[PDB]
Parts: C-alpha cells; sequence; structure tokens
C-alpha cells in the first residue's frame, strides 16, 4: 500500500557529491528507473526548513552546537587551513577517514533531509514503507565524525518517530558489515528504541565495537547492552559467511525481537559492505533470487505488517550495490503492494549501462558453536529486557524459534 522512495534533483546532485562514493546514488536511482520501478513507487521529496534556525534545532536534537558549527566552517573553508582550523577539525575527527570537501555539510544534511522526510511520511500514514538510498550513515556521533558519516540521519529519523494507541517503540535493525555504534550510543539509555546490529568483529577492524567487552579482570568478557532502564536493550551479533548461514543467524533474533518488543515502527539499515563482491571481502552475501540474506531479512521484516523505513549506507561496489538495492526495492513493492515484479535478468540499456559489465546480468558475477552460544546469550538478554520492561510474552514460541 503506497511504498515510498526518496529522490529529487537537488537530492540527486548533493547525494552524488561525495568523493568517496562518487555517483553511487545516481547509479542506484538510474537502475531503479531503468527497471520501470519508479511508477510503482511514491516520491517522497526531501524535507526543507523554513529557516536555518529550524534546521539547527533539528540537527542539534542529537548533535552538538559546536560540532555543527565546525562542520559548517569546514564546508565554508573548503570552498590554506589555519593551525586553529586544523586543531578544531582534528578535535571533532573532521579529517583522515572523514576528509573535507566543498559539499560536506550539504551532502550530510541532505541525507538527514531524506530520512526525516521518510519519517514524516511514515508518521502521517501516507506510505506503509519509505525507502531512502541517500542515507544510512550509522557511524556519526554527537561530537565526532567516523567512517565518512558526518550527520547521523538514522538517529534523528528514529527520534522523530497521535492515535490513541499506547507507548511508542521503534526497532532498529542494522545489516551493514560494520557495527551500528552511533545509533547504539545515541539510544544507550533508552528502552523505547531497541537497537540490534549484525556485523563482523575482528581485532583492528573498524570500529571494533559490538563484540565482547575487554576489561581488566580474570572473568570471561561479556556483552555490554545498555545502562539504566536502557539496559539489555542493545543487541549485537558479531560474526567471523554465506547467505544461508547469515540468514539462519539473523532470523530467530529478529523474529524474537518483533514478537517481544512489539514495535510501532521498524528501521532497517541495508549497507552493502557485506556483499562478496565488495572490495573489503569479508562476508559472502549475494543478491540472488532462488530460495540472499538481504532479501530474506527484508521479506521477514515486511511480513510483520509494521511500518518500516529502509536506508542504504555502506558499499563500495556501486553497480553491485545498485543491483542489490534495486532487487530489495522490487521485493518491498511485491510484499507491501501485493503486486509481483518480474525483474529482467538482462540489465536494460540505460545511462550507466557501460559500468555493469562484463556480463551485464542482474545477478552479480560471483560463484559460491559460536552461533548457538550467541543465540543463547541473546535469548537470555531478551528475557532480561522483557522482565525489566514488564512485557507480555509466552516465553515458549521465542525459544522454539531458536
Ligand atoms: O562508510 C563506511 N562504512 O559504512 C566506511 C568504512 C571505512 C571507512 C573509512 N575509510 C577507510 C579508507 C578510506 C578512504 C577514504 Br578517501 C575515506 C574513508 C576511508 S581505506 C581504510 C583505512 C582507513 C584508515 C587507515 C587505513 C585504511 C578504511 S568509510
Ligand atoms: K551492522
Ligand atoms: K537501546
Ligand atoms: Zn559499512
Amino acid at each position: 500500500m503506497s511504498v515510498g522512495i526518496v529522490y529529487g534533483d537537488q537530492y540527486r546532485q548533493l547525494c552524488c557529491s561525495s568523493p568517496k562514493f562518487g555517483d553511487r546514488y545516481a547509479l542506484v536511482m538510474d537502475l531503479i528507473n531503468a527497471y520501470k520501478l519508479i511508477p510503482e513507487l511514491s516520491r517522497v521529496p526531501p524535507l526543507q526548513w523554513d529557516s536555518p534556525s529550524r534546521m539547527y534545532e533539528a540537527v542539534t536534537a542529537f548533535h552538538s552546537t559546536e560540532y555543527v558549527d565546525a562542520l559548517k566552517k569546514l564546508q565554508m573553508l573548503h570552498c590554506e587551513l589555519t593551525a586553529d582550523d586544523e586543531l578544531l577539525m582534528d578535535s571533532f575527527s573532521l579529517n583522515y577517514d572523514c576528509p573535507g570537501f566543498p559539499s560536506v555539510f550539504d551532502y550530510s544534511l541532505a541525507a538527514v533531509q531524506g530520512s526525516l522526510a521518510a519519517a514524516s511520511a511514515l508518521i502521517c500514514r501516507h506510505c506503509e514503507v519509505v525507502i531512502n538510498w541517500g542515507g544510512g550513515w550509522h557511524h556519526a556521533k554527537r561530537s565526532e565524525a567516523s567512517g565518512f558519516c558526518y550527520l547521523n540521519d538514522i538517529v534523528l529519523a528514529i527520534h522523530r518517530l497521535t492515535s490513541p494507541n499506547r507507548q511508542t517503540r521503534v526497532l532498529y535493525v542494522d545489516l551493514d558489515l560494520h557495527h551500528g555504534d552511533g545509533v547504539e550510543e545515541a539510544f544507550w539509555y533508552s528502552p523505547r528504541v531497541v537497537t540490534f546490529s549484525v556485523h563482523h568483529a575482528s581485532p583492528g577492524f573498524f570500529p571494533g565495537t559490538g563484540t565482547w567487552n575487554m576489561v581488566d579482570n580474570d572473568k570471561l568478557p561479556i556483552f555490554l547492552n545498555g545502562a539504566g532502564r536502557g539496559r539489555f536493550s542493545a543487541f549485537n551479533l558479531p560474526l567471523e559467511i554465506n547467505d544461508l548461514d547469515w540468514s539462519n543467524a539473523i532470523g530467530p533474533i529478529l523474529d524474537s525481537l518483533n514478537i517481544v518488543i512489539q514495535p510501532s515502527y521498524v528501521v532497517v539499515q541495508c549497507g552493502a559492505d557485506c556483499l562478496a563482491t565488495d572490495p573489503h571481502r569479508i562476508f559472502r552475501l549475494t543478491n540472488f533470487y532462488p530460495n540472499s540474506g538481504y532479501l530474506y531479512a527484508i521479506k521477514k521484516i515486511l511480513s510483520w505488517k509494521v511500518p518500516t523505513l529502509i536506508l542504504g549506507g555502506g558499499g563500495y561496489n556501486f553497480p553491485d550495490t545498485a543491483r542489490l538495492w534495486t532487487r530489495v526495492t522490487a521485493l518491498t513493492i511485491e510484499e507491501v503492494k501485493g503486486k509481483k515484479m518480474t525483474i529482467s535478468p538482462e540489465i536494460p540499456e540505460h545511462s550507466y549501462f557501460s559500468r555493469y559489465g562484463p556480463d551485464f546480468e542482474l545477478d552479480i558475477d560471483y560463484f559460491p558453536d559460536s552461533i548457538q552460544k550467541h543465540h543463547r546469550r541473546i535469548l537470555e538478554q531478551l528475557r532480561n529486557y522483557a522482565d525489566l520492561n514488564k512485557l507480555i510474552y509466552d516465553y515458549d514460541q521465542v525459544y522454539q524459534l531458536y
């Protein structure tokens, strides 16, 4: 019922203004349009503020005044650096892996604009599900920029998320290869927003969080999962993996969270760093139809009949990221609108066609205990969280999932 997608001319220009990603958003958008999926999707234009003060209020709802001012100064100055300017940019980590360029603030803000527009569309009940491939930056902190993430659109969108109903709870699920540290930290003390991440964790791997907590004692390391009343609310799955193993690792956890928490809204990060074709070469996820962990997770999330917001994020293989996200968009249309879509395995000729070689197939050119202990730990954590928040559940079906 009226799936949503976020795109616009200025949105296209500014989302494709990052030297790291280049024209990834342009390729993704052109691949959705080339398969004639745009007429099956409702346009959600990015949200604009009537005054710069309103934008400041919206952004600083999570971030700090000094950080936003420093990012604006970086954008202004890049359009040499003084010693004090270098010092201030280093203090906020506005360099190194987050380099400056003339459109840092504009692009980082456009991502938040799209995410907040999707949030408003979900709240107003205009769209059952809204999609935004220009956002999904889960590494941005209050007073820090990490992993080319300057503004955390996810945190602000979740915060923005009335009928009589009752207390509102939002379930965040992160499928990026890297840990959702920013969203977890933002809602570390909040039980209403339940943050879950599935990621790779190895020593020296960015960021190194979402795994066993290293402390100074002889006891075995444990998993930190919140504080105060937001304790036991942060869930993380660190994995050392193919589509089937990833699907079996994710399924029971997300089903248990949906059953227990009973959230009003769901927000999914679909960063494409887990693809086997990704240059990082960590996980072995694909985009294949016959039954891909991405598609399985998305379908199982959509099966809950809960309003959902899908975001992009990580991914360096722009054509294959576009293939994955186009398949995800088509499957969302099929699941929500109830209208099947027959995606042509041969990629239609379009603008960026030349970059989808050399086989020009929709499927990507790739030819293909820890988990049970993790399952038990997350099951106990979910039990503790449910008892802490006094949630009603049978404690029998959830065990049967595992
Ligand atoms: O957006 C992301 N996930 O969603 C990211 C994951 C990793 C990131 C951070 N990073 C890294 C490189 C790099 C080159 C530019 Br230009 C800008 C940022 C960069 S090479 C590597 C590296 C960094 C530091 C030292 C050695 C190698 C990791 S961005
Ligand atoms: K993740
Ligand atoms: K939390
Ligand atoms: Zn990533």
